[PDB]
């Protein structure tokens, strides 16, 4: 899929993720959301077309991707063994992994 | 020093790095903040003292600041390197990580 | 390309980056791993097929790469900085999570 | 305590870990190496001896640290929940954090 809905798919269920009452939805909200990552991993933001595909803004947005996919992937552990509270904590920690790559790219 | 000093040398030292003009200013900032951020590490919160050190609530408020102090470490890792406006734009980043712990503990 | 083959490029270049004079040879090459290495995240190895993909071991087969990633984009870091010995030190390195894998699903 | 004998409570309880049989043997075990890795942050390694305490080799020292105490955090948060197959897998995976700092420091 494209940049702009895979971030909307983040985006809808990091929604999911806080309004949720039990284990079963925030999982599946975050394995959709490891998901939309992985497929994100590849893309050229517009604001980075015009330079190299292997430049250190390349690099370096892919490893934002990487930071937040290890984060996905240990609140799934949490939601995998019904810890709901804790998976969404979690959750609210890897906003700022959104943040932190929007400032410098989006 | 205690927990409310530490959280003063914190917030006092984002408003010098914010300001700073050299790298030298910004990496000694941050230092003063990984060693306030380390200190915290080991207290107790007002709203845990009735949880038992080996709590689930005082593991995440230890890791809390282990996630600080790695973002410290990488905004000083940009100082290192004479990169001052992105270690500047590093440590603004920081407060997204103050916040979500506060919103939690504070 | 297959898991096999992800994993050949990953022996390969670890040989490329060991004989290497200049700091582009140990870039591409750990180029070459990271690429391999996300490749090789989604594939479900052998002596897990008769596991489910949400099972705790195929979570810890992915974890492996996330890791194998990390220091693979911390070894670039210090190709790009031209730091030929140091990243050459980590890409060397990467053979205790290689092995680690291994041990464990092999 | 000396760097040395921080050194000798991280690699005893290592052991101890590999050949443990119930989870609180685990569990203390890494409590242990836990508090081990956070007494020797601040040290100062002889290798590095007569560098500045805020040289790039010494933040890269302390950072070693940082990257050991949160793996053995999350082999801790396994521990504590009776996954102990998983937390003696983490437990492997730490030495090659052990491996990395003594490659470059010891
Ligand atoms: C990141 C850089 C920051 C900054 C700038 C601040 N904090 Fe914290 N903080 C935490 C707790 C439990 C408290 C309550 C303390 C108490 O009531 O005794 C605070 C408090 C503060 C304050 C107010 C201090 C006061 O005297 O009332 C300020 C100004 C402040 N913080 C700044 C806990 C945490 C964390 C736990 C993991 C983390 C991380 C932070 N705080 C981060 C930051
Ligand atoms: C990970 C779990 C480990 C384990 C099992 C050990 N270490 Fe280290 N280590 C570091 C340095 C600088 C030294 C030399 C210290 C000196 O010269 O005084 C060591 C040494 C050791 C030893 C030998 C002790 C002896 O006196 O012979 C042992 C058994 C040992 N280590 C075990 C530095 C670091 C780190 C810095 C970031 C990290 C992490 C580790 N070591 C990790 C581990
Ligand atoms: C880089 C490493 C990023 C991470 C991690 C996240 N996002 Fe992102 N996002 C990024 C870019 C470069 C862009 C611009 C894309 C474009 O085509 O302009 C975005 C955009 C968004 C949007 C707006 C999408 C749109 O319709 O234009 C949203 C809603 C969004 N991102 C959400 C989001 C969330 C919730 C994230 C963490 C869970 C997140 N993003 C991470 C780059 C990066
Ligand atoms: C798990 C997270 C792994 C990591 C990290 C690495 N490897 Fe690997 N490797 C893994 C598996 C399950 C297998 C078995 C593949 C199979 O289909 O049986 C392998 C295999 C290899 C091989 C042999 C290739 C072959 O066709 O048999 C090699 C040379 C190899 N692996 C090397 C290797 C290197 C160099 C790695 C990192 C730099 C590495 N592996 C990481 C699982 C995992
Ligand atoms: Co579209
Ligand atoms: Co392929
Ligand atoms: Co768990």
């Amino acid at each position: 899929a494209d940049l702009e809905d895979n971030m909307e798919t983040l985006n809808d269920n990091l929604k999911v993720i806080e309004k949720a009452d039990n284990a079963a939805q925030v999982k599946d909200a975050l394995t959709k959301m490891a998901a939309a990552a992985a497929d994100a991993w590849s893309a050229t933001p517009p604001k980075l077309e015009d330079k190299s595909p292997d430049s250190p803004e390349m690099h370096d947005f892919r490893h934002g991707f990487w930071i937040l996919i290890g984060q996905i992937h240990a609140a799934l552990h949490l939601a995998n063994e019904g810890k709901v509270k804790e998976a969404q904590a979690a959750a609210e920690q890897l906003k700022c992994t959104c943040n932190a790559c929007h400032q410098k790219y989006r």
